[PDB]
RNA sequence: ACUUAAUGUCACGGUACCCAAUUUUCUGCCCC
RNA sequence: GGGGCAGAAAAUUGGGU
């Protein structure tokens, strides 16, 4: 009575090289792999998959017993005996397993049992020669067929428990169910006798090769190519820097949908540019990059776009990297005991953003682009793989019963501690998410503690799945009673209305990656004991729990006898106490730049630096959510609160953190154990009460030379909003463990307090101003523990020219200080806080002498004047959420250009490789920008930082606090607003007017009271002039108060009374602001209102001095009175204000044009005045040029 | 047949896990 | 008599089990 029997299985199944008996011993994964399927060749590809009829039989023989235990060693009314398990040739599979065994005349080779023949005891055949069995188990075949085709190689795992970190991992060849699932065998059966009892085993088989499995009876040569052109066409540019980066575009193409390439929206660059995109904009073969990209697309449509972007993307990475013992257990369960098997069915909703590791590509073969991917399925769709969540069951398991065991392998004895009685006990279903999207790229780098900049060498990406998705949850226990052990995890692993989920599965869960929160339980169980005739019949509903999950089988009655959250003795005392979380906003007064660069490049807009936003899959409505939510990363959110720990504790600048146990490295994790905490992402939460949530905010580095735009620097960034008026709110959190003591717990108090103090800003540009922190409110929900826990400068500088003529002085000069340049190679860390070194913050006043130009250049049309003068660029003044402030960048410029001039530093902002040779080739060599900190630092450049150093002195950005608000010109056409004269560029060849002056120093703008005549002159000049020359903006009026904080931190006592009077040189000086500086516009001035000190502590005006005083103490050896040193004489006469009678300042025209004799053409003419023209333009800060 | 051996397959018997701040520097500025 | 730059330099994987 041949019985064809057919494999089904609905998760993916393992298999392996079939290999031999005898071979099996030399491979590892085939004695590994002895119950998984077998792969046989038919070269080493293109092979058959089956699955032996030996570990058939056994999964049915295993059947067979469970199902005698159920019914006392009787199916069908007929009575079993005990069976055989023992030899005296061995089997070639030993059981090392506890046998189920029952109460259950002698059996022979005439009357044996249902249970013995179906063992084939007394059998003819015995250990293979025809077919003689009495019930005969063939081979089951699979129903060319490559390897790689049914099955794709993964690393599995085994963490431990006691550390975070994994001890051993294995290979596996986890298999296609999808299409390569069902295998086909035949099953002879000579005697009748067991039948009945062979087809409820096979019905009640539930699960082989490591998969829930159901038995019934009856390209890339041509893109590469492609690449490899594109490639060659950037090194044709010299842009192979950007390959790299371009790699990353594509990658992330393939989130955008065929319309970002076919109908173009990447960038088009500046209308004015004629270069348009850097980088899409670039001609590869002669032709534009888009083209190229829209030509490969149409070329490449039958791969899909997200497979096309993908090898794209891969391809330009690989081409620019290619560039770069023998016992029996008789278990018989008391008789009468009642065993059922349960179901919980749910959905796993992701509240992090998840990740679930796996190898990298080209290493996945069995038989790419990001450093770390996610795994996907054939459909690239989520996996949730159940060794992944069996592994974490264990894990929560081991949490609640609070004595488990490290896993042994190998051993020939069932491990008897209560977490592995459990597992053995527990089956859970492999899921994949609906939801066939690219994943995430969260990118990742590691700050140098001695530099606070980016480490050699540690920047990589991580393939992030989205906050939301639900996986489907299947997890079946079979015992007798349902332990409240798993119960607590169950209800650990829901999420309740304040519990939140916390079923931390996958990897990464140190920065928040991967805590699901399961939902929608439902329990359904079955009579196992006496209900088990349709338990075959419906094969257990496996492969078929969505319609549980959805909603009517017979004996599947719910379980309703299950504990609520508050009722279980090992949730409350073990798994509740497990985790602490604790929940609070940050308060953040300032633009918040995250710097999503690599998104930048896609998304249209056309911004340098854009913020970084998130991708939220909404499960209710599907898909995702079409606006994505801004968050600063739980990465960096994981890594300040890190630092912040390790510059208070000193663990931070340590040699090497080997096998340590410090406060930082027990506290977040190391090599050699897992962090103790692990953080969230910092959402915005404030994201709607904003009327323009992100911000155009331009940026541009002045020539220290020239006084103008470099040759290539003006960068222009996009952040979120945010102002003292109206704050960003992050609501971040991050976890406890139960294992901190008091002093661990106060250490990261103080870490967060120090956030709360603004002491680590947010984002990128902190120096600037940007992502400043106002403050913390901490959550109700936060344990009690954590909760509770939470100057006039009196200097006076005289001048010489001015207060005798009651002349024509020229608009600015050149402050030739010479090129003694001292550098400090003993750089200064941002490491853990030095004692004898000073900081804290300077609340400085911001009084404007003059009226004030700070153009919001977000806008062309503020003043909305360009409808009547087209062209004219009509700026408005510079404002965050309709509020007046200043750039703390503006701020930090001309305190970095007054500090570099007054300590004599190099020209950190210079023009090279202008033609005037070039401007670069005559400024000597110490006065060069400073290269990486083997030379040294400027003491400029030591203070406001260079490249790869973070500077010590950050600057925020301004606020206004009260004021006479705007200058009313009685006339202009908003009637606050002074249509500015033509700003022209420096012309460095009028101070370098022949190759014997070398070099004239920094320029800096006179003081005067010019303004007045583009103030008088507003009818002459929106008429004499073009409207596309000139610019209108609104100004500031006189004597307009700011308010701007400097954090400065790790300032030698020197360095701070340098930046004071840096700041405040003294009466009758100021400084200099925004545009119309020929024009004298922007005269401001600086006072400090307070300084505090930390090491909170504000210092008196009695030790404000010897701060300035030894600060003057080290002007000198590289009341004081700073007109002594020659260079700082000169350079307080061109900041000395001489109204504090009315000079005359203006620049010449060329011949008699429209005047006001001091004409270009004459002034500049060799003959009518000699090559002194440097010896006056530079040098002489106040010289008359008309009268000359 | 490729491919099981049979009175004994806890491999659902093992989380690809751990360490890392997309940041550092830059006045939206200006005359032959 | 004339608009000029509108990003540049870097790091874009290194270590464990
Ligand atoms: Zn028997
Ligand atoms: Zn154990
Ligand atoms: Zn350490
Ligand atoms: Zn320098």
């Amino acid at each position: 009575m041949n019985i064809t029997v057919e494999l089904t299985f609905f998760e993916p199944y393992r298999l392996v090289e079939w290999f031999d008996w005898d071979a099996r011993k030399k491979s590892h994964s085939a004695m590994r792999g002895q119950a998984f399927a077998q792969w046989t060749w038919k070269g080493r590809t293109a092979g058959k998959s089956f699955i032996t009829g030996t570990l058939v039989r056994s999964a049915v023989i295993k059947a067979v017993e469970e199902l005698l235990s159920l019914n006392n060693g009787k199916w069908e009314g007929v009575p079993c005996c005990n069976g055989s398990f023992q030899t005296d040739k061995k089997p070639s599979f030993l059981r090392k397993r506890h046998t189920l065994q029952w109460q259950a005349n002698i059996c022979d080779k005439e009357e044996a049992c249902p249970f013995c023949i179906l063992l084939g005891r007394f059998d003819n055949a015995g250990k293979e020669r025809n077919k003689d069995y009495d019930i005969h188990f063939s081979n089951f075949d699979l129903d060319d067929l490559r390897l790689v085709d049914i099955a794709s190689g993964r690393i599995l795992n085994r963490v431990d428990f006691d550390t975070g970190k994994a001890k051993d991992y294995f290979r596996t060849w986890e298999a296609d169910y999808e299409t390569y699932g069902t295998y086909t065998g035949r099953i002879t059966l000579r005697n009748e006798h067991a039948k009945k009892l062979l087809l409820a085993s096979l019905g009640f088989v539930d699960k082989l090769c490591g998969a829930l499995c159901r038995i019934e009876v009856i390209h890339n040569d041509e893109l590469r190519k492609q690449a490899e052109v594109i490639v060659e066409a950037f090194k044709q540019n010299d842009k192979l820097e950007k390959i790299r980066i371009l790699a990353d575009a594509i990658r992330t193409l393939r989130l955008h949908g065929e319309g970002v390439i076919e109908k173009d929206e990447l960038p088009d660059g500046k209308e004015e540019r004629d270069k348009g995109h850097h980088l899409w904009d670039i001609k590869v073969q002669g032709t534009a990059l888009r083209t190229k990209l829209k030509e490969l697309w149409q070329s490449n449509k039958d791969i899909g776009w997200r497979k096309f972007t993908e090898m794209l993307g891969s391809n330009l990475y690989l081409i620019y990297k290619k560039e770069t013992s023998d016992l029996f257990i008789p278990v018989t369960p008391p008789e009468g005991i009642e065993t059922k098997e349960w179901i919980i069915v749910g959905r796993l909703k992701a509240a992090t953003p998840f990740y679930f590791g796996v190898q990298q590509p080209s290493d996945s073969i069995p038989g790419e682009h990001a450093s770390f991917n996610i795994l996907l399925d054939k459909e690239n769709r989520y996996r949730i793989p159940r060794s992944a969540l069996r592994g974490a069951l264990r894990r929560d398991l081991r949490t609640a019963f609070g004595s488990g065991c490290n896993v042994s392998l190998g051993g020939q004895i069932l491990c008897n501690c209560k977490v592995c009685i459990e597992m053995r006990r527990i089956t859970l279903k492999d899921s994949v998410s609906d939801f066939s999207e690219p994943p995430e790229i969260r990118y990742r780098i590691a700050k140098n503690p001695g530099t606070a900049t980016v480490e050699d060498g540690s920047l990589f990406d991580i393939e992030v799945g989205p906050e939301g998705l639900t996986f489907p949850f299947v997890l079946r226990y079979r015992g007798h009673k349902f332990p409240e052990q798993l119960s607590s995890v169950i209800r650990y692993w829901e999420e309740n209305d304040g519990k939140n989920g916390m079923a931390w599965l996958g990897g990464l869960d140190s920065t928040g990656k991967g805590r699901f929160a399961l939902k929608d339980i439902k329990i359904f169980e079955w009579d196992l004991n006496q209900k088990i005739n349709e338990y075959i019949k419906e094969r257990g509903m496996r492969g078929k729990e969505k319609e549980l999950l959805e909603m009517l089988p017979d004996g599947l009655i719910p379980y309703k006898f299950f504990e609520e959250r508050e009722c279980l003795f090992p949730y409350k005392e073990n798994l509740k106490p497990q985790w602490s979380e604790v929940q609070y906003t940050i308060e953040v007064g300032s633009p918040l730049l995250t710097a999503d660069t690599i998104s930048a490049l896609t998304e249209p807009g056309n911004r340098a630096a854009i913020a970084y936003k998130k991708r939220v899959y909404n499960d209710g409505n599907n898909a995702i959510e079409p606006e994505p939510r801004f968050a600063v990363k739980s990465e960096t959110h994981r890594g300040i609160f890190r630092t912040a720990v390790g510059r208070r504790t000193g663990d931070l600048g340590k040699e090497d953190h080997e096998d340590c146990t410090c406060d930082m490295c027990i506290i977040f994790g190391n090599e050699h154990e897992s962090s103790k905490i692990r953080f969230e992402d910092l959402e915005l939460i404030n994201g709607n009460e904003f009327e323009k949530l992100e911000k155009h905010i331009d940026h541009v580095a002045i020539d220290r030379f020239t006084g103008g735009a470099l040759d290539k620097a003006k960068f222009d960034t996009y952040p979120l909003a945010g102002s003292p008026k109206k704050p960003l709110k992050l609501k971040g959190r991050f976890w406890i463990k139960k294992g901190f003591s008091g002093d661990h717990k106060l250490l990261i108090t103080t870490a967060l307090s120090d956030i709360r103090d603004g002491l680590y800003p947010l984002g990128s540009k902190g120096g600037v101003g940007y992502g400043w922190v106002a403050g913390i409110s901490i959550d109700d929900n936060v344990p009690d523990d954590f909760k509770e826990m939470i100057i006039n400068n009196d200097y006076v500088h005289p001048g010489h020219q001015s207060p005798k003529q009651d002349n024509i002085y020229y608009p600015h000069y050149f402050l030739d200080s010479g090129s003694k340049v001292y550098r400090e190679k003993d750089i200064i860390t941002h490491e853990e806080f030095t004692e004898e070194l000073l900081s804290g913050k300077i609340n400085c006043k911001l009084e404007t002498l003059t009226p004030l130009i700070i153009p919001d250049t977000s806008d062309e049309n503020g003043l909305k004047l360009q409808g009547n003068k087209p062209g004219h660029k009509n700026y408005k003044f510079f404002n965050i959420n309709g509020e007046l402030m200043i750039p703390g960048s503006e701020l930090r410029g001309m305190l970095r250009t007054h500090f570099e001039a007054l300590t004599k530093s190099c020209f950190a902002i210079f023009g090279e490789d202008s033609t005037l040779k070039t401007l670069g080739g005559k400024l000597d060599k110490a006065l060069h920008p400073c290269t990486g900190l083997s030379d040294g630092l400027c003491p400029g450049c030591h203070l406001f930082g260079t490249t790869d150093y973070k500077g010590r002195v950050k600057f925020g950005f301004a606020k206004y606090e009260n004021g006479p608000e705007w200058l009313i010109t009685r006339g202009n056409n908003p009637e606050r607003s002074l249509t500015l004269g033509v700003l022209e560029s420096p012309r460095p060849a009028f101070s370098i007017p022949d190759d014997e002056s070398e070099i004239p120093g920094r320029k800096f703008y006179l003081h005067h009271n010019g303004w007045r005549i583009i103030r008088q002159k507003q009818l002459e000049i929106r008429e004499t002039v073009q409207p596309e020359r000139n610019v209108t903006t609104e100004v500031m009026d006189k004597g307009n108060v700011f308010s701007f904080d400097v954090r400065f931190e790790n300032l030698r006592e020197w360095e701070l009374g340098l930046l004071l009077q840096s700041l405040d040189p003294g009466k009758n000086i100021a400084h200099k602001l925004g545009k119309g500086k020929p024009y004298g516009f922007g005269s401001v001035k600086i006072k400090i209102d307070s300084l505090h000190t930390f090491k909170i502590k504000r210092v008196p005006q009695s030790d404000i001095r010897e701060y300035i005083n030894k600060g003057y103490q080290k002007l000198i050896e590289w009341l004081p009175q700073w007109h002594v040193i020659p260079h700082i004489d000169k350079l307080y006469k061109l900041l000395w204000v001489p109204f504090l009678l009315e000079p005359d300042v203006r620049y010449p025209v060329l011949n008699e044009e429209s005047k006001g004799d001091y004409t270009y053409k004459k002034l500049g003419d060799k003959d009518n005045l000699p090559y002194k023209t440097r010896v006056k333009g530079l040098t002489t800060p106040w010289s008359p040029w008309n009268p000359f």
